[PDB]
């Protein structure tokens, strides 16, 4: 179940994969075995990482429907696989893949966010291999993310009852519909790896996690004592592993040895004297360096089998009546949902745009976001561990309706996105909260309710067990019938995306913030804590008004000034993620110009006016203390 | 019934009351009656003609529910007054007005594009004189154009099963929601001006016919002769009429005296020889003075006038004898700062843009427009469908009677006062009414419009060909659109419905076509388009890029070319403009083929392309 993120050591190391590949399409339903056995003929490039549909103009991939066909060859030296465990790493291929290698098939994989991985050990062989993946995009009633199967895509129009329209919809070209408003981005999004590891014994796992914080400092900076636990698990096969906690400045503050348990497990805890905790705005993290030892221990040898370092951070999370704590302090989200969406990429991974946007999320004077909707790539969690800077981690459950709870596939699918996204992500300290779905179909009359609590519910609890950490579950609601849905008030924070005043009561600020207030009273009563996960107004630069309407900067900086006042009257209200941080691609139709506009900022990361407006109102909030 | 516009000449003057008036905002369903009794109190300035909505950036006019009062001061000289019939015309007040002069109600009118007036002898006196006009902008299930009650706009996004929603509708402010697609804007919106007449006996209407042309020229500039018909009507109380016809060189090229008879009528007949026709792409146009005799002349008028025909024949529409091809689109009167209000700056400029892009037509969608613009279009040789403001409309409206007389107003008036222009060709009854569906749905509206139908050709002495333009809808349950003279269909096939697809767009289409085909009617469309940003832009252009727009065209138009009775493509729209906000309208409706600043998209240089390479007559 580990999927620790590769790494290079004195006893391991990565080969990376990424670069320019050959490429094909290939058919709605299906593609040439052939293609796996020999090169591809033909073949189109194609970077890897990276959405294959805006790396073709000649072509248009935005529309393909089905699968397509990745392929490279590489040599290693025989010296470096000489008495290795091989491991070929796939950070994600968005949906589905089939990997080959030598024209041998390695595994299948469906979940398009997601890493996993293949043993080969035993297909390599010396000299160049071939290496072919296909990779299927399609969507549809039992895929997470949802796709519709008939009909229109999510937020389409349509002229249903005109008999032409009705015919001339039965032989339409097949094309993906999604049931979620952002483009189908698909292909090898982040990277591919070949890794190393001893075969005979290694480090499988590490989970870190923060059990309890003694008489932490008014400040949150430290606490006189933090009790840490370790588990690490072992594949392969009285052995021992060394457990040293390194500090930010690489100085090894405690250790110990532990003894490996079968499946093969070493745990315990360390105390930590004079802890330095992670806070949002003011990181602090620690290295954990698992050493496997060999055969006699210490006492016999000074040599390491094998060796894995293990970032984390110290610090506690807990909900408290109608308060979020971190470090047992009253925290306040600001910030937005994001998307992993950019010109000529897509939904591939760029470090360039994380490090960028990461910096905007400063100059913004933001502390946090939402994964909006889908694990991000590895390297973002990472950056934000260094740059204090808050997530809500969520699974690509977005679509979702009573459809879908009654489908065993998907459940399948669900539970095993909530456990590969938690094995992925648990030991960011960064990380505070999980999502389990974003606006699903939770509301409604006769058993509806109640189908929907029952498909949900066994899933916040597994999110629950699956992580050491246990923080809280939440699942992100979309604007509803409050009153019908009896799932969204039994999760740890209540998270709602409300678009009053937008796709309702459309412009008028005084009635939108009139109903949020009837709202808003519904939620005070239930005692729970409760923060925006969405809300905002599709926003064209450049468009302007004296008395700004819908579309101008001048609307989106006013329905975000009245919004906003309004909750800061509710003291049980703890954030304010907005959507978007930055414009997005969708699927086109007559309400996305040119994709999703409600960006604070453009797909170019430029400031729209509310940008400004809402970086001088967060300068003058705290992340701590505001309620 | 006749609306004649003001002239100046030896018998008659005209003086114009436009220009900066003061201004209040009043009440929902009030305002101040004393206010005409003094000067308005703390006054705004408002230009006039001009809507008020967007002329005051410090309030937000545009929200404005109910009445406003206008006001000015005059003064005539006692000479000009002295033994005249004194009137007081307003070209348009949207959409109600009640007027008042130094404090006495005039009257009142209901229905916001076209002109009304008062005969103000009476009220009248020397030096200043003090006008007030209460203009009310509300809409509603009884106005045309349609407002909603409740609910929202047309076209509006809502939830309303959230019960925070339903609560805070109930409370929140009271607005206009138009059941169309522009905005509401309101005001004075056309020009003022105080006018004289004799006071015995005066010429009242005017309307000129062209009864038949012989031997029609191979290109139609000329025919050996026209058979034209005059009908004068006089106000007032062997009296006779002298009736001249002037060429476009101001040539008298005939004359007859006729007798006046008792309501007060003279009619007559003149033949033309060598007659110069109007045309589209060719304008010819003749002057009709006639002058009420007693060498003194007691009154007189210059009514202008076009010599040609118009015929629907099978699957054709025939002018002057030659199957004619509509090129064009529907416009509004819309522009920044103006609003709805009429612009003759703007007027010359759009003319010529229709003559830049090779069309030859437009609708007036929705609504009459300004009569300059008519004038501009006889002059300027482009063929106009003129359209009453019958936009909104569904089953509620057809069993009121309250709305069927004011559509009765509509007709009548748009037609008495366009009638006499040789530039439209045909009438429209109605915008995107609701025709189709179950049960009596489709007999209850057929029953509705077919009287309107009636009505339209009755009123007009040229017998014009008379539509109703159709919004998408299940055609095979419509019975009505089908029994019109020309079948008028919006279409938005491919943006509205099977969205961003162009194949099944044109697979659907085809397949409604087919069933057009056996109506056999003439058919074209007066609306299809798509939302543009200019400057969006994609090499596979997808919905608001400028290359969709381009290529949407360029998909149904090759698709229409191959029927044979389909004899027109007016798309939607000439130019950007203003509605009612919601999500989908990014600041308006972005359909032009021209931003709202008038500058050419891609899809309009490609239409100009096109429309360049299709005649007036013969394409079909
Ligand atoms: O609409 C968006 O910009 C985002 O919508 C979110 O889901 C919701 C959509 C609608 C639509 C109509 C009326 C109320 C709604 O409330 C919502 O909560 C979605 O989570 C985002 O991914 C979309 O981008
Ligand atoms: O939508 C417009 O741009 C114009 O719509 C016209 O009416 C129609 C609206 C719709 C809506 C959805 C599907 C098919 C439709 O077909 C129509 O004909 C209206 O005449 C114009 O005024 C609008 O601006």
């Amino acid at each position: 179940n580990g999927m620790l993120y590769p790494q290079s050591n004195d006893s391991r190391i990565v080969f990376p994969l990424d670069g320019v590949w050959d490429f094909r399409t290939a058919g709605e339903d299906s593609y040439p075995a052939e293609w796996a056995d020999a090169p591809l003929p033909e073949p189109l490039p194609m970077a890897v990482p990276g959405s294959y549909n805006d790396q073709n103009d000649e072509l248009n991939l935005r529309a393909h429907y089905g699968w397509v066909v990745y392929q490279r060859s590489f040599a290693v030296p025989s010296r470096l696989v000489a008495g290795q465990r091989m491991i070929l790493r796939f950070d994600a291929a968005t949906h589905a893949a089939d990997v080959y290698l030598n024209g041998q098939l390695l595994g299948s994989h469906f979940g398009g966010f997601l890493p996993f991985e293949f043993d080969v050990t035993s297909a390599l062989h010396a000299g160049e291999n071939l290496l072919t993946v296909a990779v299927d995009n399609r969507i549809g009633s039992s895929t997470l993310p949802v796709g519709n199967d008939a009909g229109t895509a999510f937020m389409g129009s349509d002229n249903a009852n005109v008999p032409a329209v009705a015919e001339a919809k039965k032989h339409a070209r097949r094309q993906n519909l999604p049931n979620f408003d952002f483009f189908n981005f698909a292909g090898l999004n982040r990277h591919v790896e070949l890794y190393t590891t001893p075969a005979d014994a290694y480090i499988a796992d590490i989970a870190i996690t923060t059990e309890r914080l003694d008489h932490i400092a008014g400040d949150a900076c430290t606490a006189a004592n933090a009790l840490i636990a370790y588990d690490v698990t072992f594949g392969g096969d009285g052995r021992q592993v060394r457990i040293s906690i390194l500090d930010g400045e690489g100085t090894v503050v405690a250790g110990v040895t532990a003894d490996i348990e079968r499946t093969a497990k070493a745990s315990g805890e360390i105390a930590i004297r004079d802890a330095k905790l992670w806070n949002p705005g003011a990181a602090y993290l620690y290295t954990a360096v698992a050493e496997l030892l060999p055969e006699g221990g210490a006492e016999s040898s000074s040599r390491i089998i094998d060796a894995y370092r293990q970032t984390f951070g110290i610090r506690t999370v807990e909900v408290s009546g109608t308060t979020f704590l971190i470090n047992g302090k009253p925290f306040y989200f600001k910030g937005f949902g994001k998307h992993e969406d950019s010109y000529f990429h897509g939904r591939g991974t760029d470090d360039v745009l994380n490090v960028k946007d990461v910096s905007l999320i400063h100059w913004l004077h933001a502390n946090s976001f939402r994964t909006s909707h889908y694990p991000y790539a590895e390297s973002m969690y990472d950056l934000c561990d260094r740059e204090g800077i808050v997530i809500i981690d969520e699974v690509p459950a977005v679509g979702m309706s009573w459809l879908q709870y009654a489908n065993p596939l998907v459940a399948e699918r669900h539970r095993e996105a909530i456990r590969g996204m938690i094995a992925r992500d648990k030991n960011h300290p960064c990380i505070v909260m999980w999502s389990i779905a974003n606006a699903p179909g939770l509301d409604g009359d006769g058993e509806r309710p109640r189908q929907a609590y029952d498909y949900f519910r066994p899933l916040y609890e597994l999110a629950h067990a699956s992580d050491p950490q246990n923080r809280p579950v939440t699942l992100v609601c979309c604007q509803n019938d409050y009153t019908t849905d009896i799932t969204e008030r039994t999760m740890d924070v209540v998270c709602i995306n409300r678009y009053y005043g937008w796709y309702n009561l459309s412009g008028d600020l005084d009635a939108a913030c009139h109903a949020l207030n009837i709202e808003l009273d519904f939620w005070e009563n239930i005692g729970k804590p409760v923060m925006f996960t969405e809300y905002g107004a599709d926003t064209i630069e450049g468009i302007h008004g004296t008395h700004g309407e819908m579309f101008s900067e001048e609307f989106q900086r006013d329905y975000y000034a009245r919004i906003n006042a309004e909750i800061d009257k509710r003291p049980w209200f703890i954030g304010e993620q907005l959507w978007n941080f930055a414009d997005f691609a969708t699927f086109q139709g007559i309400i996305r110009v040119e994709g999703n506009r409600k960006g604070i900022l453009t797909r170019d990361r430029q400031p729209k006016m509310a940008a400004h407006w809402l970086r001088e109102r967060w300068a003058g909030i705290p992340d701590y203390g505001y309620k």
